[PDB]
Order: C-alpha cells, then structure tokens, then sequence
C-alpha cells in the first residue's frame, strides 16, 4: 500500500500544492517560492484530486476528496476551505 | 476501497470536469458556471487521469483510462469523444 | 489491479506527458506534436502525480513519486531530472 497524491501549481514562481491521502486523511504541503509548509487543508479521504485556476492574481482551488463512493468537493477562494453541495 | 477521481478546469468561470473511476467504469461530472451535470464521457477503466488545454475558447481534453496495464486515450475536441491509437510502452 | 497514471500538458500544440506507475516503477510517455515516445523519466514509485508550469517557452515539471508513506519530488527544468529534498510532512 502507498499514500496517494495530487498536485497543482500556478504562476511562474511557482506556487505548488501537493495533497496526500494517507490512512483515510488528506493533508496538504505548500510551496510559494520560499520553503515547503503544512497547509490549512486537512480533511477525510482515501482518494484525492485537485484542480485550480487563477482569476487575476487570486488562486481558486477545488479538492475532490473521496471515501467509498462518496466524493466531497472542498473549495478555496482566498478565505478558507468550505465544502460545497457537490454530490457524485 | 474507494473510487478514484481526476479533475481538470479551464478559463475563469471556470469550467471543471471531474472523472470518477468506480467499479471499472469512468463517468464524468461537469460544471460550466450554472450547475453540475452528468457529462457525455462514459468508458471502462479502473484508473483515470486527465489533462486539457485551450485553443482560443475551444477546450481540448485527453482522458487516460487504464485497466490492467492497458491505457486508452480518449480525446475531446468539441465534437464528441474518440479513442486514439495511444498505447502504453 | 491496474496501473496508475498522471498527466500534464502545455502550450497549444500541445505537449503532453503521461506518467504510469506499474509494479513499483514509474515511466513516462511523451507527445510534442509528432508521435508518442518514451521519455527520460524512470524512477521508483507505486503512486505518481505531476504538475507543470511554463516560464516563457521553457517547461518546468514536478513529479511526486510515492512508495509507502515516502514521497520523492523529481524536478525537470530543461537539463535533466533530479530529486529535491522534498520530504512528506
Ligand atoms: C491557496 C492556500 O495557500 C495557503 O494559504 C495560506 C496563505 O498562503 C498564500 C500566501 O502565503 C502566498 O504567498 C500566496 O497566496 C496564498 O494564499 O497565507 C495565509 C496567511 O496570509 C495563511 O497562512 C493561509 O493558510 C494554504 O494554507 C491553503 O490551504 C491554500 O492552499
Ligand atoms: C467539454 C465537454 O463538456 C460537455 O459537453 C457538453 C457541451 O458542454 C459545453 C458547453 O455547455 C460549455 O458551456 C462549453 O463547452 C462545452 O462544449 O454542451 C453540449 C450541449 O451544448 C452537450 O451538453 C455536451 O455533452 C461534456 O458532456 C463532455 O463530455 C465534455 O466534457
Ligand atoms: C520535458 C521533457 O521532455 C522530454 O525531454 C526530451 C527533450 O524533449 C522536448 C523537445 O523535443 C520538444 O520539442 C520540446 O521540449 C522538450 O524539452 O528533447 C531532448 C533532446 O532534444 C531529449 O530528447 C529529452 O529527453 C522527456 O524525455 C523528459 O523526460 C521531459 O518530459
Ligand atoms: C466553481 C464552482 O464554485 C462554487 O459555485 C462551487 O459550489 C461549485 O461546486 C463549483 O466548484
Ligand atoms: C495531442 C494529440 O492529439 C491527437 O493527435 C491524439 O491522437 C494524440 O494521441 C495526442 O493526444
Ligand atoms: C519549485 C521548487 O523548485 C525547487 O526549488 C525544488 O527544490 C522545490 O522543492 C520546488 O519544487
């Protein structure tokens, strides 16, 4: 068995976010040009994927966290992480 | 066990496509700014990844669907999904 | 069981790189507009993800290769692949 990761990046610095599903929990490591740090994202899941887009200089991120057949969408728009009503 | 997903997005609306491998079948959920809907993509696979690029406002998508060691490339270019001749190795 | 892939792309040609974890080894298939070929990337891993960004016309790629709880970051910036000091948590 191994952990399962997902990655996204933006700009040219770059900024990078790496998500890791490990024993039913997803955590986040972050690079903004000056070291890797532990990010605010921490939610349940056995599987993770991610996508992101910029609106001007502001990053928007969607993290799809799945356990069993249930997928939860987590949303970042600059002010914290919230789960949406997204339902597979 | 759990399902396995892959996601891609484009533009600033944005549009998002989320692919889910579940019991050997990959399906697709779609967002173009006005609700989530079930997409046209439905193909066999135990594993899925995706990438996409824009040419102007036209989206192009490649979905890599795997079973065993066999990886099949599915292509969207505005007018349906088609399997390419892509092979692993 | 099945292989596990990750994909990235850039520009409008486009270029595409597909990474596959297969029996503890990750390999790479490449498209630059003129056929699929086996890429330089070949490293151990049971799981792979990837991201890339352009700086002008130069592609930069990070591949995250995991075995157990150990994740290795492999870096391409035009001159070959090297591992960084990236350590999970
Ligand atoms: C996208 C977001 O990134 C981190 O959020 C932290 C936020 O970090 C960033 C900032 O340092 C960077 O240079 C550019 O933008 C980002 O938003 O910074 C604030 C403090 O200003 C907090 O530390 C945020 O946690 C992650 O922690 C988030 O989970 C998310 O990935
Ligand atoms: C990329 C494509 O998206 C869906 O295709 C549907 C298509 O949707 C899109 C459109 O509504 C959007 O605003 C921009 O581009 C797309 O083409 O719209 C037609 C009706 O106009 C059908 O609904 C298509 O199914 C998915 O269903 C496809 O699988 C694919 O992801
Ligand atoms: C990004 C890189 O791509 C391959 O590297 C090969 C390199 O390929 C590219 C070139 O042919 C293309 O038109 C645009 O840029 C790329 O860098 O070409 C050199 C010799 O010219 C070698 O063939 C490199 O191997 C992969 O092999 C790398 O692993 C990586 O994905
Ligand atoms: C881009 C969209 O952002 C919000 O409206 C979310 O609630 C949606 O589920 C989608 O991710
Ligand atoms: C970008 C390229 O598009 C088509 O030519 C496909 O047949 C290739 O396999 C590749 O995806
Ligand atoms: C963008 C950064 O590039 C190098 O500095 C690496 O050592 C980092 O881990 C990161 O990927």
């Amino acid at each position: 068995s191994s952990v399962q990761t997902a990655a996204t990046s933006w700009g040219t610095v770059p900024s990078i976010r790496v998500y890791t599903a490990n024993n039913g929990k997803i955590t986040e490591r972050c690079w903004d040009g000056k070291g890797w740090y532990t990010g605010a994202f921490n939610e349940p899941g056995d599987n993770v994927s991610v996508t992101s887009w910029l609106v001007g200089s502001a990053i928007h991120i969607r993290v799809y966290a799945s356990t069993g057949t249930t997928t939860t969408e987590w949303c970042w728009g600059g002010n914290g992480w919230t789960k949406s009503a997204y339902t597979a």
